[PDB]
């Protein structure tokens, strides 16, 4: 584990988060617990989750100097977030758990997020349509909230050190912006066209329609009549995956999703 030493991170980290004393933050991971005071210092009160219970000494410690901070021994992957209340996320990650962790967050909701990942990581979270780094992650992120790299953090900010920089990015949900109609149908939307990503987002879904549980004869009748519904449809579906801005893949999402609970 590469716990952060610097403090000037760790207070552009916590800056960027806007505490007052109304807020109640949750922390994946203690570490040395450098970050975990300065959250205690600014916030109501700070959960950590920790899954590496040898780092009690460090909790113990913080407790004997704060009165708001509780840990929850376990991992993060498998701690139920809906029994937490809190509304607002400030964590340097453990950079394997990325993924999954990002999307458990958003799914359970905070007000604002800042979290560290490996800066290919977050590259590929804010960028824009239609460039090398766009991609699934990239829209599944920006379809459910806004994000920005708040700052490149290199490896000497780090003990150990890792082999390439971090990042710290700001995550401010945002549900009426998009507008998702199905969850889980935009999820499997989304996993069928950047299965294809250099494709036309009509060839994406026929070369992967079973993704959306159809065989490729019934997906290419099926577009047929689609795009026979409006000219929009035919010009987003004929453009290639990776040019459809996040707003346009939510709306063609929403549209095909319409189009096929009504066949
Ligand atoms: N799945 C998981 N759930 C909760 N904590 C985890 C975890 N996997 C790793 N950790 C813990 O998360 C920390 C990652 S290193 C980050 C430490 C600290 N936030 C700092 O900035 O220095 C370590 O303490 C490690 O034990």
């Amino acid at each position: 584990q590469c716990f952060l030493i610097d403090k000037n991170f760790v207070n552009k980290a916590v800056e960027s988060a806007n505490l007052t004393k109304d807020d109640v933050v949750l922390e994946i991971g203690l570490g040395k617990g450098i970050l975990t005071e300065e959250l205690a210092k600014n916030a109501k009160k700070v959960y950590v989750i920790e899954i590496d219970k040898s780092l009690e000494p460090y909790a113990n410690k913080l407790k004997e100097l704060y009165n708001n901070i509780e840990i929850i021994w376990g991992d993060a992957l498998k701690v139920d977030l809906n029994k937490l209340d809190f509304n607002k996320v400030v964590a340097n990650l453990p950079y394997q758990i990325s993924s999954p962790i990002t999307f458990k967050l958003i799914k359970r909701g905070f007000d604002l997020a800042v979290l560290m990942y490996q800066y290919e990581f977050a590259k590929r979270m804010v960028a824009a349509a239609g460039t090398k780094d766009y991609g699934r992650l990239s829209v599944a992120v920006q379809s459910r909230a806004d994000v920005e790299i708040v700052a490149k953090v290199p490896p000497s900010a780090f003990y150990p050190k890792p082999k390439v920089y971090s990042a710290i990015v700001k995550i401010k949900p945002n549900k009426g912006k998009y507008h998702i109609e199905n969850e889980n149908f935009f999820d499997d939307f989304l996993r069928a066209i950047f299965q294809h990503r250099n494709k036309s987002v009509r060839k994406a879904l026929i070369d992967s329609s079973k993704e959306l549980n159809y065989n490729k004869d019934e997906m290419k009748k099926i577009l047929e009549d689609f795009l026979n519904t409006n000219s929009e449809i035919k010009n987003l579906i004929n453009e290639k995956v990776f040019k459809l801005s996040v707003k346009d893949i939510v709306n063609l999402s929403n549209e095909f999703y319409r189009f096929l609970q009504n066949r």
